């Protein structure tokens, strides 16, 4: 030996570069919401950002199908799951002739965050279908006058599971069923995800103000619905090198 | 007496807490746009935020029905009120075969703001259907070169009416008809609503920059259309404890 | 002479006012995305702002028709260009029974920026249909782990063409074909456009923080599709006094 140490070192340097690039303030951080439906459908929403990733989904987008992702016949709503149905979710006994539970009302959600993220700072907020701040312990939803928009429970970091890519943790995932227990049965959501900083300089303000504000909405939001998780993982998540926990609790 | 002063005081403390919580920077502020249609339909858009609530509605969302709120048959546009119709609004005599005035073109709007808000700072901007800055006094719409994006008239605070919840003012409401007089006949809107601060520390910047920027889009926007105001008030506004002025000028 | 110098001077002062008003931090800056389709259709998206204009378009809005701009029959998708089609764009050979290239997949884009803009600071980012950061030189799309969200090539200022209104430059335009050469064949985009400042005070932060953040989303986004460029120019661009480069390279 050692006749190919230069090629080796070069590959080593390349690997180091890709793996550590995540900590760059100009790399991507990713927030993915995977909605799960009792017919096997999964609807993906994926946000990208550099310093801060924020967003939300109201019922119109929590449900399937919708104006963003029509079903295979170009329909954005289903019979029995249209306006009257939504009205019955907004207010108990406030609807009319519709299905009790929509086929297109998700039963669960996976929330995935990937990147060099300030994990502890992550906020995931649950609201009812009417935009009311939701509370655990059979407390129901809070009005606008009593509703705490930033609660201790929004910090979900400790409930999230570490997801590895090779030998390092790449991201964290949270799985929750919509059962009125640990989450609303017909929720809407808001979220905030923050860049982990390798220094003390505030890149959300000062000389960085103009780009910090712009970056909030200057990255397209990917979204689609897939016939099932298997297809979503092979055709989206894997090629993106987004980590994802499958139905069996495996990181894929 | 006084054998239940502890229960009394406790209820008193609870009431004080809910009523004053509104001034907390972590409470909710609410901005509601209620669009009114000549068929009795009201379309509600409700934004929530902590420090700053901003948003806008273009014609696609000013009209009914739309991709956000389809009619009872899953339709997002009506015959005679589709693309050619919109084209006739954008430019005088620029359309073709459509109704002169859409059933789904709103005739009026109520703008409601609720919370501990910096009332004087509120901005409501009117634009034409083509995004032109609209002007009063038969001046018409301004081009991009002459258009003032922040005008004295955007400060509508003095035209808004105080809306009480019990013995305190909870919010303010502005009612305007779309008649080319005090508002465009086919308007689009933009708005900015600001947290009233109980101190001098700028919570929109400095150490608060990261959360101030995130909070702009991290709360879901509620939206629906109701068959009439009566149903909207009993099934949405009242349970939310959002104040609202009805068709008779009454606070409900 | 000179019996009408007062009228002359007055017109002169008026002209000076309109022409220089663009440099006011309270004037408008405009960002227009014109998508071009092989059937002659052009779809316009026009953003307005004061200090910073940012936005993006995912495939749902890059394509025609969509939920924002339905075709003449109220349809938001076409046969053979619906969900399965989108799936074939997201992943090579990941779709099924659909047209190879949608009639509604744009073949080119004009990107126009107008106002007193910090021209050099302009960012236009290209992504693939799956939200992957796109690269030139047959390099393909980058994963989330390797993707550089702020690249040297996003600064397109030097590739843009000056567009005059009278004797001054009013804006700049960039024309690009979606051919996998200088742009993705099925792109999605994100952009950031910045106010040119006539002073050193940072109006994106400090005492200007609250309004800087709000202004990001407080101006409605105009959007429509026109049967062809000729109609779009006479009925939208010209009356708005937005400069625009036509199919012949002429400023109109
Ligand atoms: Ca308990
Ligand atoms: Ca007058
Ligand atoms: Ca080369």
């Amino acid at each position: 030996h050692g006749l190919d140490d230069a090629q080796y070192l070069q590959q080593k340097a390349h690997n180091k570069r890709i793996s550590e690039f995540r900590s760059s303030s100009n790399s991507g951080i990713n927030v993915t919401v995977v909605l799960k439906y009792t017919n096997g459908v999964v609807q993906v929403y994926n946000w990208q950002g550099t310093e801060v990733i924020a967003g939300s989904l109201n019922r119109q987008l929590m449900k399937f199908p919708n104006y963003m992702n029509p079903d295979k016949h170009g329909r954005i709503e289903w019979p029995g799951e249209g306006v009257e149905h939504q009205h019955g979710l907004i207010r108990s006994n406030g609807g009319n002739g519709s299905y009790d539970i929509g086929a297109g009302d998700p039963y669960a959600m996976q929330f995935i965050v990937q990147g060099s993220v300030d994990w502890n700072a992550t906020r995931l907020r649950f609201f009812g279908p009417d935009g009311s701040r939701w509370m655990p312990d059979d407390q129901g939803g809070a009005s606008v006058r009593a509703g705490l928009l930033n609660a201790a429970e929004d910090i979900i970091n400790s409930k999230m599971q570490p997801l590895y890519f090779c030998d390092r943790m790449a991201g964290k995932s949270y799985y929750v069923r919509f059962d009125d227990k640990y989450a609303p049965r017909f929720p809407t959501i808001g979220f905030e995800v923050y860049r982990y900083r390798v220094g003390a300089t505030n890149e959300m303000g000062g000389e960085s103000a103009r780009t910090a504000v712009a970056s909030l909405i200057s990255f397209p939001t990917f979204s689609t619905a897939y016939v099932n998780e298997k297809v979503a993982v092979e055709n989206f998540f894997q090629p993106r090198e987004l980590v994802y926990q499958n139905s069996y609790g495996y990181t894929v």
